[PDB]
């Protein structure tokens, strides 16, 4: 719980990934898209504008910009082009996003972003699948 929110601010480059394509398959992404999305090494930019956070992911395949306020539910248009009811909290040093499905045939996910020894780590969880990603400061 020691890590402060401000330590996340900056630009981060993907250096390792595990189970990302499998995570995308689990949440219903088609083969061509999940293959292409998993081949990239995106840059994640985290910035704070007043009380609005921005987690923007940039890559050759798609740019994904997410804006939110902590503790405030919002409708997220996720990169899979489906809409979700998303809620991001900051708990014990970590950003936790609950991306809740709206349509019953969709899938919900939990995203956790945290810092360890200068690196930024993420997990994306849905159903039986957890994806793990690691980033280094740009």
């Amino acid at each position: 719980a020691m890590v402060s929110m401000k330590e996340f601010i900056g630009r981060w480059k993907l250096v390792h990934s595990e189970n990302f394509e499998e995570y995308l398959k689990e949440i219903g992404v088609g083969l061509l898209i999940r293959k292409a999305a998993s081949l990239t090494s995106p840059t994640l930019e985290i910035k704070l504008d007043g009380d609005t956070w921005h987690f923007n992911q940039y890559s050759t395949f798609k740019n994904n910009k997410l804006a939110f306020k902590i503790r405030e539910k919002f409708v997220e248009i996720a990169p899979d082009e489906r809409s979700y009811n998303t809620l991001v909290t900051f708990e014990n040093g970590k950003f936790i996003s609950h991306q809740d499905k709206i349509k019953e045939n969709h899938h919900s996910s939990v995203f956790t972003t945290w810092l360890e020894n200068g690196k930024l780590l993420q997990t994306y969880q849905s159903g039986s699948v957890i994806c793990r990603r690691e980033f280094v400061k740009e």
